[PDB]
């Protein structure tokens, strides 16, 4: 149908509108923290304790195939980079530091994103 072509022009402009979120999310980690998965190589017992990992660079990979249906569903998966850390690492560590300056800075940038996604529909 048609009405399928115009319901992909309005994901399609979610995944546009949503690129530019994260390339700001992601602006606010300069030390790459959260660039990358957790290497299993380096962390092989990461799973035992985070079960669901998260991180920039497969947020992206989703994101580049269309795989975000809405804005919450892309703050859950924020979320996860964020909570993971903060259960994974110590209070007084560099990563666990990191992840509340991510998280207070990311704030902003979501608490616009919501009302231009309500706003452009």
């Amino acid at each position: 149908s048609m009405e399928q072509v115009a319901m992909e022009l309005r994901l399609t402009e979610l995944t546009r509108l949503l690129r530019s979120v994260l390339d700001q999310l992601q602006d606010k980690d300069p030390a790459r923290i959260f660039a990358q998965p957790v290497s299993l190589k380096e962390v092989p017992d990461y799973l035992d304790h985070i079960k669901h990992p998260m991180d920039f660079a497969t947020m992206r990979k989703r994101l580049e195939a269309q795989g975000y249906k809405n804005l919450h569903e892309f703050e859950e998966d924020f979320d996860l980079i964020i909570d993971n850390c903060m259960k994974y690492n110590a209070r007084d560590t560099v990563f666990y530091r990191a992840a509340v300056r991510l998280r207070d800075q990311g704030g902003v940038v979501l608490r616009q994103a919501r009302r231009e996604v309500d706003s452009i529909g």
